[PDB]
């Protein structure tokens, strides 16, 4: 008939059952907020600035959405003072393991800095930023160029030309640069470390976004995943 997922998902937890209660009822939240932002933008299709403000009622920290077709990567991206305010809380600022997708708390919205910034766990259960690893292959990479990214001030999509895996060591990462050079450095450099070959123009002209896998404080976790794009204006 029509149905979203291979099995249906209860959202009551009063009718959630099995195992992972708790993870099954966050999976819910998602699917319901989710729901609620198709029917937005189904409805304001010539706009995105009512899509957000109605989002801000639940939360006015949702600053964006960001969503690949045919994958898990369908969820509100938060922004908090800090790169850690949202890193164990989720959209309802409810205490999760898995926290949000975050935007770096430098970043701006009305008018992108050259590098935007997002995080989001990689815990290895096809949910949050765990996409981003399977962009490391350029089977999945060449089916899946552009992933759609919305904030109250525009439409966007990011046309990927970057992966690769690093440490957790490299925290420090520029949003803007000190010139034309470094940021032309900066740009050659995400080329050269990409495990998977693109074809996108990225020049100095351009905007960037950075997706990095983010772990919990004093995890074990040594490796992230980084996937970068050129950010394309849509509407
Ligand atoms: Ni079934
Ligand atoms: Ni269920
Ligand atoms: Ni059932
Ligand atoms: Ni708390």
């Amino acid at each position: 008939g029509h149905h979203h997922h291979h099995h249906h998902h209860h959202h009551s937890s009063g009718h959630i059952s099995g195992d992972a209660m708790e993870d099954k009822q966050e999976r819910a939240n998602y699917e319901k907020l989710q729901q609620k932002f198709q029917m937005l933008m189904s409805k304001h299709q010539a706009h995105v600035r009512p899509q957000f403000e109605s989002l801000e009622k639940i939360n006015k920290d949702i600053v964006g959405w960001i969503k690949l077709s045919g994958t898990s990567l369908n969820y509100p991206v938060l922004q908090g003072k800090t790169n850690h305010d949202y890193l164990n809380l989720d959209f309802e600022r409810e205490h999760r393991r898995k926290g949000s997708i975050f935007m770096d708390f430098r970043n701006e919205l009305k008018n992108l800095n050259h590098n935007t910034i997002l995080y989001g766990h990689h815990v290895g259960d096809n949910t949050m930023f765990d996409v981003l690893e399977d962009y490391l292959k350029q089977s999945f990479y060449e089916k899946h160029k552009i992933i759609e990214f919305d904030n109250k001030y525009g439409k966007y999509q990011l046309q990927v030309f970057s992966a690769y895996k690093t440490t957790t060591k490299d925290n420090y990462i520029r949003t803007d640069f000190e010139n034309d050079q470094d940021y032309q450095q900066f740009l050659d450099e995400t080329k050269r470390k990409s495990v998977i070959n693109s074809d996108v123009n990225v020049t100095v002209k351009d905007r960037i976004m950075t997706l990095s896998t983010c772990e919990d404080a004093y995890s074990e976790t040594t490796k992230r995943i980084v996937v970068v794009a050129k950010i394309i204006k849509v509407s």
